[PDB]
């Protein structure tokens, strides 16, 4: 009744909602699902009822009458008297960013190159850099100008997965859950990192967050944000420094949808559940923290401070903005006005 039921995508997910949900008594429980699109059909059946989304997701739960509830926001010098919960949201840079001892490779020679992508219909990771590229280059044929990649989503026999090394035992390969080695901002940043791939599309904050000691995992321990290098549109090349000037655009934030029907309730919950486990919340570094997965970004990205009202009441389309919306359209005529399911 006062319950909404999350959907984790994947197992890690499942597992941290499981925590969440004994944490809560069970005023939150949990829906599984392998991938992103599932959970949305899951949210549309009546059978879950919200999840946090990137915004390429966003626009694919709109068209099918999702709405957005709340929008995660991370920490800004910027209206830092208001509350987070009333402060507007800022957006994020979406990058390109290569290792500095890859001399020469600018943006104008991607071409034939190796790229990490967070996964296919993601905003930095996919509908941003691809959209650029097909506008570049006049062709619909993406899948053509990369020589290899991991796109998790892609097809697993094509070239946009050859880069994909799935899970422990090497099953799952390229699936768009955090199974995959290579998923998601840290998967691909990984993917760079290794050196599997040339160039990475991910988010300004996670370069910031897996160097120069931020992570203690493994492939992070001894990486300095000195040895990358972000690729500009106009060819040049700059320190992650100076990522206000050389990003490819700015990202809404991810941000919990659910059905419209269903909102105004998991709204209520949401607000309370952070309360309690949020960044300074009565149980937070206690006995449990929605915003931790140590690098992970599960369920939430680690960087949130906290889930935000939107104000405005918008639609998926003014909260996604004019901008964002025509570059996927025009990007999604590649691959007509309805519901994918
Ligand atoms: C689960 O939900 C119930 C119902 O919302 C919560 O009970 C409320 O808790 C507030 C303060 O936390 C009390 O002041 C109210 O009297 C309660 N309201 C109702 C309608 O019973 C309960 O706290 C929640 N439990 C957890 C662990 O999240
Ligand atoms: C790129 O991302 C990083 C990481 O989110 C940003 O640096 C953070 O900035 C806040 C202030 O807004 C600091 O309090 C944090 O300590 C910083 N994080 C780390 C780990 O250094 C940086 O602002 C971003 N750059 C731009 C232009 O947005
Ligand atoms: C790729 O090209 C299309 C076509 O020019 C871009 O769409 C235009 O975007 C501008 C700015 O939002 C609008 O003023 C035009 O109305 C749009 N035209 C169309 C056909 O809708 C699109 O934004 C470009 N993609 C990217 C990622 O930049
Ligand atoms: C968080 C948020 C709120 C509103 C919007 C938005 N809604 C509609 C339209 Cl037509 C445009 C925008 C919008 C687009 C870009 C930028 S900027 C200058 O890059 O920060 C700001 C706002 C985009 N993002
Ligand atoms: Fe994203
Ligand atoms: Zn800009
Ligand atoms: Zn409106």
């Amino acid at each position: 009744y006062t319950r909404v039921v999350w959907c984790a995508v994947g197992p890690e997910e499942q597992k941290k909602c499981q925590q969440w949900s004994q944490q809560s008594g069970q005023n939150v429980t949990c829906a599984t699902a392998s991938t992103t699109d599932d959970c949305i059909v899951l949210v549309l059946k009546g059978e879950a009822d919200a999840l946090n989304l990137d915004g390429g997701y966003i626009y694919t739960a709109g068209k099918c009458g999702l709405v957005p509830v709340l929008a995660e926001n991370r920490k800004s010098s910027k209206h830092s008297s208001l509350d987070c919960v009333l402060r507007p949201t800022e957006g994020y840079l979406a990058v390109a960013v290569v290792k500095k001892a890859n001399e020469g490779l600018t943006w104008n020679s991607l071409k034939d190159k190796k790229s990490c992508h967070t996964a296919v219909d993601r905003t930095a990771g996919w509908n941003i850099p691809m959209g650029l590229i097909v506008n570049q280059t006049g062709s619909c044929a993406f899948d053509e100008f990369f020589s290899q990649s991991c796109a998790p989503g892609a097809d697993p026999k094509s070239r946009l997965c050859a880069l994909c090394a799935g899970d422990d035992q090497g099953l799952d390969k390229c699936v768009p859950n955090s199974k995959e080695k290579y998923y998601g901002y840290t998967g691909a940043f990984r993917c760079l990192a290794e050196d599997v791939g040339d160039v990475a599309f991910v988010k300004n904050d996670t370069v910031w967050e897996n160097t120069n000691g931020e992570s203690t995992a493994d492939w992070a321990k001894n990486l300095k944000r000195e040895d990358f290098r972000l690729l500009c549109l106009d060819g040049t090349r700059k320190p992650v420094t100076e990522a206000q000037s050389c990003h490819l655009a700015v990202a809404p934030n991810h941000a919990v949808v659910s059905r419209s029907d269903r909102a105004a309730h998991v709204e209520q919950v949401l607000l309370h559940q952070q309360a309690l486990f949020g960044k300074n919340g009565k149980n937070c570094p206690d006995k449990f923290c929605l915003f931790k997965s140590e690098t992970k970004n599960l369920l939430f990205n680690d960087n949130t401070e906290c889930l935000a009202k939107l104000g405005g009441r918008p639609t998926y389309e003014e909260y996604l903005g004019t901008e964002y919306v025509t570059a996927i359209a025009n990007l999604k005529k590649c691959s007509l006005e309805a519901c994918a399911f």
